[PDB]
């Protein structure tokens, strides 16, 4: 919409961070967190479907079968590239009760390595219809 497009450019935007931060080769997990108007989506009816395939290095410019098959095997392809375990339980939430304070449309994602530490987060903002922001671009 974008509950679409820019949760998809997003991912793509996370995906090219970890590569600018050579993190990506120390990454086996993923964790998308959803807020506000994004969380009140629900599974199912979009963003989720956006999001995974962007983390898969899929852009805006097919999705619901390859969605079934990443939470069937529970592998997610990161970038292109590198299975990770994905589980929908733990790595994908709709935090229907919260809100990120610039905009309802807000999501944190984070890459964690096979230790469990955190190696990064960040939050960005869809804001529509379709372009994305960081939190620390939104003031400007
Ligand atoms: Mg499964």
């Amino acid at each position: 919409s974008s509950h679409t497009v820019g949760p998809m450019l997003a991912a793509n935007a996370f995906l090219q961070l970890l590569e600018q931060k050579n993190l990506f080769d120390k990454t086996q997990r993923v964790k998308v967190e959803l807020y506000g108007s994004l969380a009140l989506t629900g599974k199912g009816h979009g963003t989720d479907k956006a999001i995974l395939n962007g983390l898969e290095n899929k852009a805006p410019e097919s999705m619901i079968p390859r969605m079934h098959e990443i939470l069937d095997s529970n592998l997610l392809n990161l970038a292109g590239k590198k299975e990770i375990p994905f589980h929908e339980a733990t790595d994908f939430l709709f935090l229907q009760k919260e809100l990120l304070p610039k905009h309802s449309n807000g999501m944190r994602f984070s890459a964690f390595d096979g230790n469990a530490n955190l190696l990064i987060e960040q939050v960005y903002y869809s804001i529509g219809g379709g372009f994305i922001t960081t939190e620390e671009d939104f003031d400007k």
